[PDB]
């Protein structure tokens, strides 16, 4: 009685294996392969925030964690997730064929980014879409932010009441929240994309369910061209911050991310927790949502409302 449907799961990428890092960035660097000492460099990191075996593993489970907890929560449609990533195989022109292969001829993506931006988000969308029309007999309904899902905020609202409900009667009340996702070039500016309002608004979501009145907003590990990114990246706002108000405390809620990448195991664990030790302190990072029930369940509700049911 089941509809059977796709589930297409699209995000950045990561590599599976230090090896892999050389024609991971390349491809993000648009096919400029990174320097022999940058390359010597990206490897220590992975070294440094644990190994990359794990990353790439933990958008494997988000995604099959996603497909059977879709498929018990309602009896209507049947799910099978398809991954298509960004800058690594499986790239998502393939995990729509796949798809295509598999009789699958109704499909609802989803990004694992909360955030809309025309840069990632529109792109991976139009790019899932495009490859479909090249085919036929393939339609996807494509999810394009829900960081709004309340949901999805409540997650982040309670490891934030955690996190200052372990704060010492003297760190709670002088410690900053700053909420940040990845940077992105300025110039997406022009064409309005929404992705700034909307981190700010996930800003005062998770800000406001939380009980927490002083907040900023930031944004890291911004790529390197001439032209200008967003700002104020969460180094200089950290430090910034601390020199005007002299907070104690600092508690980096990475909303724009949803797992244990190196953009928040490295830049935030490491780059900022630099900045917090220099100044004196205290370093807070909440747990990502990862492959957590809470976070796949808000997942879930994401997809069914798209879907109507
Ligand atoms: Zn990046």
């Amino acid at each position: 009685s089941r509809k059977k449907m796709g589930l297409l799961v699209m995000a950045f990428g990561t590599p599976y294996k230090e090896e892999d890092i050389e024609r991971y960035y390349t491809h993000i660097r648009r096919g400029r392969k990174p320097e022999p000492e940058m390359l010597q460099d990206l490897k220590d990191r992975y070294e440094a925030i644990g190994g990359i075996s794990p990353l790439a593993q933990i958008t494997e489970q988000q995604a099959h964690n996603l497909e059977q907890h879709l498929n018990e929560i309602q009896d209507e449609i049947t799910f099978k997730a398809y991954i298509g990533l960004k800058h690594i195989e499986p790239f998502i022109e393939d995990a729509v064929a796949e798809m295509h292969k598999d009789g699958i001829t109704e499909a609802v993506s989803i990004v694992l980014a909360p955030h809309f931006s025309t840069f990632s988000v529109q792109s991976y969308n139009k790019r899932a879409k495009e490859e479909a029309e090249k085919l036929g007999g393939l339609t996807i309904t494509s999810v394009e932010s829900w960081y709004d899902e309340p949901k999805f905020v409540t997650y982040w609202v309670d490891r934030v009441k955690e996190t200052y409900a372990s704060m010492p009667e003297d760190e709670r009340e002088n410690a900053m929240l700053i909420v940040s996702a990845h940077s992105l070039p300025e110039k997406i500016k022009e064409f309005g994309d929404p992705y700034p309002d909307q981190l700010h608004e996930s800003a005062k979501l998770i800000a406001e369910g939380a009980g927490v009145s002083e907040y900023a907003v930031g944004w890291q590990s911004e790529g390197n061209t001439p032209d200008p990114w967003l700002g104020p990246d969460v180094q200089d706002l950290t430090r910034d911050l601390f020199e005007q108000k002299g907070y104690q405390a600092f508690v980096y809620v990475p909303v724009g991310f949803v797992a244990d990448h190196l953009e928040v195991l490295y830049d935030n664990d490491y780059e900022c927790k630099v900045v917090t030790d220099d100044i004196g302190a205290s370093y807070y990072r909440p747990e990502m949502p990862n492959a957590k029930p809470e976070f796949i369940d808000a997942l879930a509700t994401v997809v069914l409302k798209k879907l109507g049911r």
